[PDB]
């Protein structure tokens, strides 16, 4: 089986998750553990970052007999392209690599208001900032039921990730463009993710953790 | 010929404009400036942000025909997806996939202490940690010509843009890995990349600008 490191957090390792869920991949996790108290003590990654053989140690991490990968990104790549989840034409391929990218992007926003003490000053503006680039992811899936067209590819999986996690930071904005809430719903619907789901391995640690102001838990 | 878009500065459309001259693809650059004094006017690009047909727009920008891209990686990875300048076994692939990611961390760590006010408060600490960053990518690299092995690829074009960055950052941190000098210097001494670098076209608005203290030119 292989091996998928992350912190007892929702975070970066929530898609890859998904994605391994779906595939049926055999997998054990490892997971770290970060200090309760203000004292966060990240001790148990620090003390065995530099000895799992990674050439750019990081979390999360995949290691999968002599392959071992770092950088979310990378990781969902390296699975999808053993299971055929990947754009497959020219226009695809510049569709997916626009799509991981932007979606990063968006991720890197909420993730900022998010880590941050003075939370309460800048969420109202990331509310008004938020309209704009859901509009535009709205625009984009249009009436596909996927984000590259008929197929599930990995985009889906990062795409869900974000979105979702959208939905409960605040749902009226997704009611705003049905498109994606129903793409959400779609995505929940899938046989081997609502399963999950419904498993009690899902729920990990909802959300930022108390290191992060959004989602202590 | 291909528009590319940005900012008259350095900044993300750096290795894009190398791998455009290296690959003697036909293009003309659609630059915007920004509000010199205090009041930065961004203006010139918030005017036509959304008249370009752009899905998610964003600087860069690369139109090619029908072909609008937005997103650095997906703009390099479209272009060296024409020239043969990517990685083609699963091995390269991953690896690539890993230094994208990676090379991008590594740019919003500089990015940040540079389009800061008190850059003076962490420039020793960045300091700190930059032998860390140099060292794993030096171990990587080891004895090839380039990130993939023998042969160039769009990430090399990415890693000259953060490698040179940080030699003019604070260069003896670059002489304490005569690999990672070797490969700025190969890079520079490529045919198309001297030639351009010598012509009147190169030097567009070295470093980040008066908008980020570091390189206000
Ligand atoms: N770009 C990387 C980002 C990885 C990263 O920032 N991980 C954070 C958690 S978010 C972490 O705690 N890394 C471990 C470390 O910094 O040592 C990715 O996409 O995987
Ligand atoms: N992730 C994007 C980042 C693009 C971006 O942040 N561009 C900045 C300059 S760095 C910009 O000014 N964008 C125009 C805008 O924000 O409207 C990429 O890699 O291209």
């Amino acid at each position: 089986p292989m091996t998928l490191g992350y912190w007892n957090i929702r975070g970066l390792a929530h898609s890859i998750r998904l994605l391994l869920e779906y595939t049926d991949s055999s997998y054990e996790e490892k997971k770290y553990t970060m200090g309760d108290a203000p004292d966060y003590d990240r001790s148990q990654w620090l003390n065995e970052k530099f000895k799992l053989g990674l050439d750019f140690p990081n979390l999360p991490y995949l290691i999968d007999g002599t392959h071992k990968i770092t950088q979310s990104n990378a990781i969902l790549r390296y699975i999808a392209r053993k299971h055929n989840l990947c754009g497959e034409s020219e226009k695809e391929q510049i569709r997916e690599d626009i799509l991981e990218n932007q979606f990063m992007d968006s991720r890197m926003q909420l993730a900022k208001l998010c880590y941050d003490p003075d939370f309460e000053k800048l969420k109202p503006e990331y509310l008004q900032a938020l309209p704009e680039m859901l509009k535009l992811y709205s625009q984009f899936l249009g009436k596909q039921p996927w984000f590259l067209g008929d197929k599930i590819t990995f985009v889906d999986f990062i795409a869900y990730d974000v979105l979702e996690r959208n939905q409960v930071f605040e749902p009226s904005c997704l009611d705003a463009f049905p498109n994606l809430k129903d793409f959400i719903s779609r995505f929940e619907g899938l046989e081997k993710i609502s399963a999950y789901m419904k498993s009690s391995r899902f729920l990990p640690r909802p959300v930022f953790t108390k290191m992060a102001v959004f989602g202590n838990k």
